[PDB]
């Protein structure tokens, strides 16, 4: 309904200025070219849903990693901001160490251009972003403040269209691997229709 | 974000012809005032995810409904083609009986008003979108077509959603019903992260 | 009143996925030079008016091949379920094997072009069009959606164009192979009205 | 599809100056609200096609009226030109004395209004529009110049188009009175579709 | 106030169908470079007034062309109404044969470029308009309908105009070949004006 | 066809300052309701053609008077310059005493109103405009400056028109008061044209 | 207010037919390259304080020319009525011989340029305008009507702008030639303030 | 011709700090309503022409007051910069004690609203504007800047237009008071003319 | 000059959530009417020159209350994020406990109505702006980020406006409490500058 | 709110005459490359605030210069008046000799550049703006009218800037020579903290 993250095209390229392992980095799209990458955004520091979003994929920033994805995380505070939220026991409300780049938001343009600013406070949704390695838009997720989101099904989902992207087929509903894919035509799916019914 | 759905604010307002236990009746968002909705989009009749997502849907239909939560697929395919795939076996593709509403969106204004619509090839993505029972949009999920989405996901955050509705609390990442979950604010929430951290 | 189908002008280009002997194949307007094609919308599969035009003509598809021309039918509906009511029998309303391609205009790009998209529905009217060797309309028929076209009016069209695009006379009211024609000027014109006066 | 012309939609008025009966009478649309009526363009008078399709209708004018139809022509020819043509023995190419009232568009209004101008010559091209007892458009047909219309295609249409208004079922394909028609809803069209396969 | 005739300019060009001696042939203006040019319009065939004008000019006609100057009529009806009304003898208000070219002006675009179209009723009044070797227009005339033109005013206009364009003198009121002219300057001209008072 | 100058329209209103009986006196068209007006424009007050037309008029003007009809010159000239004209002799280039109001458009007003303005030089062209007694506008005539116009045709106009207005005939090509005129009907129009041929 | 008069900018150009001497010859502003400039207006010809300001300005201009400076009259008048007035005695209200050339702006154009046209009449005001040897506007002077100028102020401030452009000083109020002027600057301006304080 | 200056028309509207014996003091044009005004523009305080025209008018001021004119001198300057030029001797090329206003255009907008302001620079040019009891604007006079203006030329105008205004006589070339005037119409200016040559 | 904020007119309203003594509450524009307000924007929280110029003004705050002045800092930071820094111990670069209110500025609509906003970074520059009891701008300073503001400057600065509020004089150069004020006029000014020089 | 000065860009480019020493001279920013510039504006000469702002920066002029910095003054009063201020004695209120240059801002250009005219009155605010030796604009000063500036603060502020620029270090709230600085990172800037906390 705003901005520019559009399923199937190119994903909103983004420059800005992360906490990567405690010292300032520029991290650009650019940057992940043939890799998968998960970009997720929250409304503030310092608060109560967005903590445990930031480390529970933090701490499962690995499985990611071994897919061949990046997670990132971003919102409207400067990286001064995030330093200190990590420089904050998370027995305070703090975030700790941490496994994933924290990008800072300050000009508002990555929430605008992926249409996730919460204009009348000026904060992002919780919006997450899958892009795949040819740096287009797979998948969207939006939720409203007060309900957080998983991380198993963000791996799930990169899973899933990492799956498609090599063995062009797709994925049935509630598809972890392992699970039966469906060739994509009328003929060759029958397998799937009469073995799973 | 998504065409005028936007989250916060009133879901965009929708009437169609439905397939309802095998016979056809007009389906509004009216119906549902003091209702969860679960609103799910889909490509095409007749082809592959399509089948598993709407008979997931359906099979777990009264799970939401016990919870005040109705499910209502939707896709370009008009009514008669609908109840002609519902007359199908699910060995042949088909879906077979179903117990949710199958929406008729041939005018293409339902894709249309909720930002879906892959334009190059007239055909919904697959968006989901989670409404409240004031009519408001709590969370958006668009998957681009190879891959099906997750009926234990759309359930989860129906129940978080209506969890936070009720007792004033966020639920953290990952959260499900038994899940501890913050009282937010600075003073309060201090509660929550020392006894998890 | 609307579209771009103008007689006497270049036909509007058409390329669409359509079903042929049971199996999807591109169709395009340009495979069709130097032959007559005859192209006819209509709403909605599955319907009622609609089976009985399109078996009519596939069962009359070589009454118009005989005479090096094509018979095309078009409506919103995907090719996938083109296919489902082909496999469909007549008797249950269904198409049954088909002798006619049968073209899926999911993006209504091609009832737009031609100008008979029913807006308030989104489906084509009954709209038929005559379209010479060389890409020029030279016959437009659209009927409301209650009452079905005729076959023997459409070939009988199509033989009277083609007789005088051989011969440069002109064809009388009724005019059926064998009839009289006129020759189009003031004086060889008397041959015929002395005669059938 | 025809300018103002658009099938489901009130045809658009019309006020022209006619003869009918040798004498010159004004004629309007609203002059015919309860009956049908067939509206057939023609380019110029003193032609060849012309007069065979002026003349066929007038002969069956009375064929048209016993079912409540009134057929009327109409050219851009002046009403001056009109008389003195049917003050021309047919024998000569003339119209004779006519039964149905022959219209004078000298403004190109009606012609523009029903889509049907020429523009490069400023003549209508062989469109014929089928107007019911309320005033709706119903049908549309238009020929290129050299091929002229069937007098008893515009009878059947005209049938079947009341026979749809009166019974509310449709008519099937080649439809003529004294066949099946079918009654369109999913249940009660499988009287029909067994019957005839 | 309407059209594109100025007197001192470029004539607009014409182009269109004529009968000429009873055969269709194309006129236009670029035909008559180097001869003056009178181009009548009148409004419509088989009416009152318009025979009388176009057989006096016709009758005239070699008077004109002595001088040089070719007459044209035109009016909106068909170059087919114009040769059956040649064809109506002058005692049935026909022309009978005819010695000047008749235009025929179906597109309206010669009674638009000259400024001479009664728009409520779509005919032409009584313009006439004197076009010099060079296409420069030279003199306007136009009449309401129900008074014809003088034939001797349109002679008498050719000649004063071909002798102002060769001598440089201008012509009295009234003036006719054999009348005294002035040398427009201060000077010389007072040999007129002491001779003529 | 001139300006605001249009046939069968209401003739632009006009209010000018004249030389009256050699006196200064407004003049304007709401004066002469109920009588036929000749308004002529001439370019330039000492010129040469000029004076010869306001001679002829103003020594015709009881001719004109006799039949209700006002003749009123005018040019761009001041009052100051037509009363200095006036006082000139005849044989000087001069008018001497007028029997017309010479009106004084200064402000180019009146010529641009009735499109008779020659813009290059800021003079009026030899336009001749007859308006009825109810103001409307009958006959244009223009010429270019070196030919003057003639008494004689804008008298006989004057006259055929006022017998049109009684009588309801129209005047054939060269009509004179005591010529035959034409029952403008189909029926009726036979008197004169067999007796005419 | 309207125009393109500008002090310190080139004067507007400008093209007219003159009365020079009793003869009509064509004078632009390009003519007089090198030399000082009197343009002045003045509303209509045969009228009142007109012929003694051209009058005045007549006697007076070989003052004007000994200096290097012409004058030039003009107004909206023809070049005619321009020598008209000139032939007319001086006793009667007319100009007599004249020393000065007398402009006619009949298009009304230098009077716009120039930014004198009184536009609810369509004459010029009294406008005077100084023109430098370089063409460049140094005074602007304009007189409602009823009051006319003076032309000893016009004499004297041609020798003041001739004077300020040699010598580089500049002229008080009231200077007259043989009168102190001011050096431009603090210091040496106080040469001038001294004496005459 | 000045901006919103125009001869006949009201005067630009003016209101300015001004000082007035010693003191600053609100002026405005509506203050002089059936007053003569004499408004005098110059560029800059503390120049060389400026304070000899200012002084100019200062010293003959009361001239004017005897026939109801008021003086008015304005710059871009403030008025302390004023008041400091009254406070400077004259012999320093200062103005000492002053018998008129002076207003201060600081803003710019009298110089603006009396189209003097030589943009380039900034300041005004030497414009003079004479306005009537009625706030109509009568004379214009801008000199460039390094000729001043003569109070004997501008108070020969204001006795001219006050004459004018109580007799209805105009006044010729040089008039002043003694010398004749003219009655302005063609029969009782000849009074003055046969006298006068 | 900022934005919206210009002195001598109303400073931009605001309304904003502040940390007000270790809680957060509303703070508004409104709430000062009466007393003088002392703004100051800071780039960011956890940054370098930030913390001295928040910290002296804490340190001086009751110095400005005593005056009737209440001094305001804010950034775009949250006011989570203003706490967490608050809860900082100063010798770790934080600000420790504070007397000021810190206005968090997160849809930076302070920032950008105060023409402030670094729009490269999203960041304030180091904007101060005095407003006084009556809501009135009467100072801006907006210091580069590197330099830090002064205390002593502001508080001067509020000293000068409240006394000339009060007593109607100004206040020259470095005015301090105890040094002399002009008053402004020119005679009684002469007081101050006898004095000082 | 309104000009183009903006902080951290290229100052607006000026150009102005100005008096240097008692005489004129052009002043451009240009001149000042490679060195910082304090440019103030003040509203009018001859007032009261005014000179003991000049006064109070020509006396410290030096003090300034040994920093390599200029300081300039401009209002909107011209040279001329400049000039006479100067040489007009410090206890009259003047300026008497001076040691900076004072710009005369008689276009209003320069004011209007750096946004601070005060419209009403067309006088500059008491804006102060300090620009580096790249031309870089660095602070920004206004004040209203009654309030003059400090000499003092902005030598500080010079100083600050040409530390900064010289050691990358940033100054704390109140820096001046000797004071201790913050070198601008998280870690470098604990020296700084601890110390003075």
């Amino acid at each position: 309904a705003s901005g520019n993250a559009r399923i199937g095209k190119p994903a909103p390229d983004f420059k800005a200025t992360a906490v990567v392992d405690g010292a300032f980095k520029e991290v650009k799209l650019s940057d992940y070219k043939g890799k998968y990458v998960v970009l997720f955004f929250y409304p503030l520091d310092f608060t109560f849903v967005c903590p445990t979003e930031i480390i529970a994929f933090s701490n499962r920033a690995e499985d990611f990693r071994k897919l061949g994805c990046e997670v990132l995380g971003v919102s409207v505070d400067s990286q001064f901001t995030h330093l200190a939220w990590i420089n904050t026991p998370r027995k305070e409300g703090g975030l700790g160490p941490l496994n994933i780049p924290l990008l800072a938001d300050v000009t508002r343009r990555l929430s605008e251009d992926y249409g996730v600013l919460k204009t009348d406070e000026g904060i992002a949704y919780r919006g997450l972003f899958i892009i795949d390695g040819k740096g287009v838009l797979r998948q969207i997720t939006v939720n409203d403040l007060p309900v957080g989101r998983s991380v198993d099904e963000a791996l799930r989902l990169v899973q899933a269209f990492q799956y498609t992207d090599e063995h062009g087929e797709v994925c049935p509903a509630g598809w972890k691997p392992g699970s039966d894919t469906i060739k994509p035509n009328v003929d060759d799916s029958k397998e799937y229709f009469s073995k799973h019914n």
